[PDB]
């Protein structure tokens, strides 16, 4: 539609803010953290250029008398484990822990892509497993990732809780606007439940990055930017001691 545009716009807006808040923060970082910048602008930015895309009526493709949104699925596919990755860094996890955490959120974003895809009502099995699959994703939130993390470091424990909780909480929600709304039995306007999805991405990136700030923010200020070297030639001497008094 045309009105339709206004909400993929919107939440575009709110990407800009992100991208630029974590951009111009980040690079005023020291060394190390360029690490969970880099992943969050580029949360933030693909999301972006998904919303712009998507706002001007591209990618949209026709189902039957329903219109799915491939730009839409495909874009919470690079999202979405991008999401997990960022949980990963904070924690820790090993190298095939980290392939078990994306290859779940692979498996699930492709029950809800075919989800919408259905001719007829099969989706229900689609999703089906797309729930089971999803608590798989949540329980590992709050699972070993909370031994690895608050044993990551002193700030990571404030950066995990958060953040764990923060997104569990609101990216629990997107069972219910997909089964709801249009992708599932559309309870709502086709409008309003699109506004709480663009909302859900837009929340989880943008908000837990927000917070991001503000906890890095503490980590440098604890003492004023990372410490490096120094160059000094020939230090200044104070105490050294004679043993040579009588000879
Ligand atoms: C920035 C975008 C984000 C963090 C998007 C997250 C999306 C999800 C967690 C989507 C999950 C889904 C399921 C668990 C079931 C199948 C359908 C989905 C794709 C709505």
């Amino acid at each position: 539609m045309v009105g339709l545009t206004t909400l993929f716009w919107l939440g575009a807006i709110g990407m800009l803010v992100g991208t630029l808040a974590f951009a111009w923060a980040g690079r005023d970082a020291g060394s190390g953290e360029r690490r969970y910048y880099v992943t969050l602008v580029g949360i933030s930015g693909i999301a972006a250029v998904a919303y712009a895309v998507m706002a001007l009526g591209v990618g949209w493709v026709p189902v039957a008398e329903r219109t799915v949104f491939v730009p839409r699925y495909i874009d919470w596919i690079l999202t979405t484990p991008l999401i997990v990755y960022f949980l990963g860094l904070l924690a820790g996890l090993d190298s095939r822990e980290f392939g078990i955490v994306i290859t779940l959120n692979t498996v699930v974003m492709l029950a809800g892509f075919a989800g919408a895809m259905v001719p007829g009502i099969e989706r229900y099995a689609l999703f089906g497993m797309g729930a089971v699959a999803f608590i798989g994703l949540v329980y590992y939130l709050v699972g070993p990732m909370t031994e690895s993390a608050s044993q990551r470091s002193s700030g990571i424990k404030s950066l995990y809780v958060r953040l764990r909780n923060l997104t569990v909480v609101l990216w629990a929600i997107y069972p219910f606007i997909w089964l709801l709304g249009p992708p599932g039995v559309a309870l709502l306007t086709p409008t309003v439940d699109v506004a709480l999805i663009v909302y859900l991405d837009l929340v989880t990136k943008v908000g837990f990055g927000f917070i991001a700030l503000d906890a890095a923010a503490t980590l440098r200020a604890e003492h004023g930017e990372s410490l490096a070297g120094v160059d000094t030639d020939t230090p200044a001497v104070a105490d050294l001691e004679h043993h040579h008094h009588h000879h």
